[PDB]
């Protein structure tokens, strides 16, 4: 696989690296190509970019996996295949600086796969999520048998996969698939003012929030709060922590 | 559709209150395959009132070399995740068998065989008895629940190097890895199984539940978790006539005494 550049716009405003999906004509279906450029992105990102946003050219964010380059694979090689798939998103998940996606029309299979995979989630009221592989036979590849039901319950995401259910934008933020709405007007704007946001962060800030939070909740409640403290007393006690006290303090 | 029982693969005899099961396929060093497991599985269902251990040993020099090499079926990807699961299925009734399961080890213990081994709740080892998972030599991982009962037996470390390299124990080192409670040095692990088989028959039966099922439970859950679990498997077990009774007999043999 050779990374394919230009099924992605990438950009930067002010601190923001922005990633718009470009392959419009396709509903910025997800190839290898696409895939290995994005994961490049990801990869030594420069130290100016303090957020990411992702976003999609055209009305679509992602409808998830291009259906022409259908490819045919035994069961040693689709192994494989996820495999590739989780080491991409593993750059977005544990990615230096928080990842926005801004999500509006379709939202699909690996492209919800892909959005999962992101920090926060703004929502157009346009978007929508479906997982229909399930009709074709397949289960999911990308993460999203785990990092879904971390949002929005293994019920809900058992029944998307047996009937083919879709949920819209407004449904979507009650049962957990965007922090964000946006009723009327662009999810990318809000995206890049919450990339703004984020990017006045300590960096100890976004490492407790994105590494240690998740882990931190999931583990055995005593273990947790153990490494709260330990997490907490780390980031007070860090120098930007004291410099940002100080100047509150001092008026 | 299921596979339908060979019981002449086994020997099965009641002896006391101990169901003994004989794994006899001697000629093939008491290889595993579809009916045997699934006599096995059998006999294991509904073992009526009467039994309080069963005792698992080999006919012939070994108990299982494993996996029946003259018997491999060609099978894709879904039917060898359907027959995997099938073999758990067979585990699963020894593993929570309402009776303590006893594994009587000679020969070999190998592949398949040691699975079934890990199944058991005891093993006892004579001399003879060796293990191994030479499956990784075939280009193959365990599909018999090896990879969950052996290494809580053994640990990762010694499974991994016991795969990657085709490591053999005897049952003198085995012992001692966690291999096998028991070594039986001189004479029959049969024998030694059948007299561990008549001490678990003199146990309460919420006894044999909060050993067999809640023990593991709760040894493998969070701390402050399965201690909760403890005090309650211990007021439930406390609590109940059996107990109380034997409590009444131990007090009043030593006010006998006296």
């Amino acid at each position: 696989t050779i990374a394919d550049p230009s099924t992605l716009v990438v950009d930067t405003v002010g601190p923001v690296l922005t990633i718009g999906l470009n392959r419009p004509k396709k509903r910025n279906a997800l190839n290898d190509g696409l895939m290995a450029a994005l994961k490049d992105c990801l990869t030594d990102i420069p130290d100016q970019i303090r957020a990411v946003v992702i976003h999609g050219i055209g009305d679509h964010f992602s409808a998830g996996l291009d259906l022409s380059e259908l490819r045919e694979r035994d069961a040693t090689e689709g192994l494989v295949h996820s495999q590739t798939w989780h080491r991409v998103f593993d750059k977005i998940q544990y990615c230096r600086v928080p990842v926005i996606a801004a999500l509006k029309g379709a939202v699909i299979g690996g492209g919800l796969e892909l959005a999962c995979a992101a920090h926060i989630r703004v929502a157009e009221a346009s978007a929508y999520y479906a997982l229909p592989e399930g009709s074709r036979g397949i289960f999911v590849g990308g993460g999203g048998s785990v990092r879904l039901p971390r949002l929005i319950g293994v019920a809900r995401m058992a029944d998307m996969m047996l009937t083919g259910r879709v949920y819209s934008a407004a449904e979507g933020v009650v049962h957990g698939f965007s922090q964000y709405l946006i009723e009327n007007g662009s999810a990318y704007d809000k995206a890049l003012e919450l990339g703004n946001r984020v990017a006045q962060n300590a960096p100890l800030t976004n490492f407790a929030v994105l590494q240690a939070l998740p882990m931190i909740a999931e583990a055995n409640p005593q273990t947790g709060l153990l490494m709260e403290s330990l997490m907490a007393t780390v980031a007070q006690s860090d120098q930007e922590a004291k410099t940002r006290i100080r100047a509150f303090l001092d008026h």
